[PDB]
């Protein structure tokens, strides 16, 4: 019912089992559940009371996953600040989910648990959260927003994915994501609530300790699995261990997963797309990938997990029809309430009797009932009498042998001059880039300009960051 109750049975029930493996170390099931314990009465001590919430901000690691189960223990909801927050981002964040006291270290005035403190209690009751209660706070960004997820939403989504992975206590799961990514969650809890072990941390590296861990479940998004991929082929690596690569984040390419494919197959390890978003609990679809996947070009994202029900909605809120893209909307457990301090856009993103989360994407139902990511509504543009589908520019470019990764938007240099623009990472001149996009798109489509970049910034969710790229091309423009 709750995520303390999850690693409750599992500490309990497997205490002597590595719960988190930290390079040569490692800290048993039953020592975690005991720091944790010992963390939620400091908690409590300093005044944390149940339904309160708390600001995490800490280097992963072993102190990182016992303060976050110290404080679920002691009933309050975690806060991640990631590192790479520059300083208004977290006072933004900090004052706008109202916490009451902070673990970690501060880049504040509140209460302050450091991380000597947390460290403390390793080698040394309060009230129990219920379902209902929040678990963690996640902001996505552009104004950041929060999103309150309950212990009830996390927990259906372990329920949900029962039948469709095989997982045991025997599995070995990589912590590849910043605790502010919601990814990070499925990757704590999928091992956390079976007994298995968490692997804490160049792609090259990287894939060293994938082999040299034997992780069987490897959680990744697009960009990071194309880099992981080219290690992995450079090298001569294999896995024989690994049984899951799942991906998260960015839209699915085919592309990405060819050249892994001839390497390895579809067979060991599964491959498998998961359609999500944050405000319905990291993910909302499983989709299995086959050599079909690989022979054409379509995004298949498959079908929502087991409790949801859904709708794929047209512009004037119809059900769409076969082949006909739409809105896809979401009702089930795992829907979060809504946002946190933004009523205004939960009144519009949630409606009621299924209460929907409308995603903003666009997708559309092949025969069969299999989804396919189509794209965000957001990004379908108009333009001088033209409607264009940025996201069809930015594979256009992408296209481009010599191109990794693209992303277009309509940039306002003034007040009657919009024109698209493109930035976009080498692995090549803009002029060669050009003469071929002029090629594969028609006039109207074709950037105006294009900006060479080092890498694209990211969100935390690793999806392009549209409103920091034109910041910086304003800036050497």
């Amino acid at each position: 019912a709750t995520l303390v109750d999850l690693f409750s049975r599992a500490a309990m029930e497997m205490p002597d089992r590595t719960a988190l493996h930290i390079d040569d170390e490692k800290i048993s099931y039953g020592l975690l559940h005991s720091w944790a314990e010992g963390l939620a009465d400091l908690l409590h001590d300093a005044g944390v009371r149940k339904g309160d919430r708390v600001a995490l901000r800490m280097p992963p690691g072993a102190n990182a996953i016992a303060a976050m189960l110290g404080i679920l223990r002691a009933g309050a909801a975690y806060v991640p600040l990631d590192i790479r927050n520059p300083p208004a981002r977290n006072a933004f964040i900090v004052t706008d989910s109202q916490v009451v006291a902070l673990v970690g270290d501060p880049g504040y005035t509140g209460p302050l648990v450091t991380e000597e403190n947390v460290a403390a209690l390793r080698d040394r009751g309060p009230e129990r959260p219920g379902p209902q209660d929040v678990a963690y706070i996640i902001y996505t960004s552009g104004r950041p927003k929060g999103v309150p997820v309950r212990h009830g939403n996390v927990t259906a989504l372990f329920e949900a994915c029962s039948r469709l992975f095989s997982f045991s206590a025997d599995d070995r799961w990589l912590l590849f994501h910043s605790m502010a990514f919601d990814f990070s969650v499925w990757e704590i809890w999928g091992a956390l609530s079976t007994g298995a072990e968490l692997v804490v941390l160049t792609p090259v590296e990287t894939a060293r300790v994938v082999r040299d861990r034997g992780i069987t479940v490897l959680n990744q998004t697009p960009t990071a699995f194309g880099a992981l991929t080219t290690a992995v082929l450079g090298e001569g690596i294999d896995l024989p261990e690994l049984r899951y690569v799942v991906f998260g984040g960015e839209k699915l390419t085919p592309a990405v997963v060819r050249p892994w494919a001839k390497r390895f197959g579809l067979d060991r390890p599964h491959l498998i797309n998961m359609y999500g978003i944050t405000e319905t609990t990291v993910h909302a679809t499983f989709h299995r990938l086959t050599e079909d996947d690989l022979a054409a070009e379509d995004s298949v994202i498959g079908r929502p997990l087991p409790g949801f029900t859904h709708r794929i909605v047209t512009e004037d809120g119809r059900d769409a029809a076969t082949g006909e893209p739409g809105e896809l909307w979401l009702a089930g457990p795992q829907v979060s309430e809504g946002y946190l301090n933004r009523p205004e856009l939960t009144a519009e993103r949630f409606t009621t009797p299924p209460r929907y989360y409308h995603s903003g994407d666009l997708v559309s139902r092949r025969a069969g009932g299999d989804l396919v990511y189509q794209g965000r509504a957001d990004l379908q543009v108009k333009l001088r009498g033209h409607r264009i589908e940025l996201s069809d520019v930015e594979a256009a470019v992408r296209t481009h042998p010599a191109v990794v990764d693209a992303v277009v938007w309509v940039h306002e240099f003034a007040p009657g001059d919009s024109r698209l623009v493109c930035a976009y990472t080498a692995q090549p001149d803009a002029r060669a880039l050009r003469a071929h996009v002029k090629t594969v798109l028609p006039s109207y489509m074709q950037p105006s300009q294009y900006l060479a970049l080092p890498e694209l910034p990211r969100t935390i969710n690793g999806k392009a960051d549209r409103a920091s790229v034109a910041r910086a091309f304003d800036e050497r423009r």
